[PDB]
DNA sequence: TGTCCAGTCT
DNA sequence: AAGACTTGGAC
């Protein structure tokens, strides 16, 4: 791809990295679910490592209409007891029938809506809503809408990311990964899929 | 027969 | 806002 080689060119690390992981593949089982689906999966991402974030998703997923994802209708509808069973938090199921209630409302749009506006659109209109924060919407651009120029400076792996990227001592911030990450554009999406893939790479250390 | 830590609101 | 909040892997 075109990213690929916008990214092996930047600098020594990059072209090493890039070379690292190989081809850009990124995950595109989201890209066709409507925006509430790719956000509860973010919600239940947050902060967690991703096999306790799988386990809590699929197991809500699998709670529903025919094997379907629960339809907004259902889950505004549906007992707490069994989103705690899921392993959601309070405040997390909260944010569940947030997004339930502003789907069925509008102001989660549907896939086909989502699709015209623009990513600041999304963002300030999304965390409107309480649970959703500035990661939580850049996922859905990034999984669920194919925004190609994304770098969520607030993930963690991101972060990691860099620690691998640039061989730093500690952790790096949300503004020097803001600072250093501008080089990527317009490909900070495929920057990030990459990022994310040095915790896999035998050269990684915690 | 346990501990710690891997976004969001307040 | 400094900390609570969830489950699971690494020990
Ligand atoms: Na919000």
């Amino acid at each position: 791809t075109k990213a690929e080689i916008h990214l092996s060119g930047l600098d020594e690390n990059w072209k090493r990295l890039v070379k690292l992981v190989g081809n850009y593949r990124p995950n595109r089982s989201m890209e066709k679910k409507e925006p509430y689906e790719e956000l509860i999966r973010a919600v239940a991402s947050q902060q967690l490592h991703s096999k306790a974030a799988n386990a809590i998703f699929n197991r809500f997923k699998s709670i529903s209409n025919n094997g379907q994802f629960p339809t907004p209708e259902e889950i505004r509808d549906m007992d707490f007891e069994i989103m705690r069973a899921c392993g959601f938090s309070a405040r997390k199921i909260d944010s569940l029938k947030s997004i339930a209630e502003a789907t069925i409302s509008g102001l989660i749009p549907t896939k086909e809506e989502a699709e015209r506006l623009s990513n600041e659109e999304l963002i300030e209109r999304l965390t409107q809503i309480k649970g959703i924060g500035r990661w939580t919407v850049e996922m859905l651009l990034i999984f669920s809408l194919n925004r190609d120029d994304v770098m969520p400076a607030d993930d963690l792996s991101i972060r990691n990311g860099y620690r691998y990227l640039h061989r730093l001592p500690k952790i790096p911030t949300k503004m020097y990964v803001l600072k250093h990450s501008e080089i990527c554009a317009p490909f900070r999406t495929a920057a990030a899929w990459y990022l994310w893939k040095t915790s896999k790479l035998a050269d990684y250390t915690k």
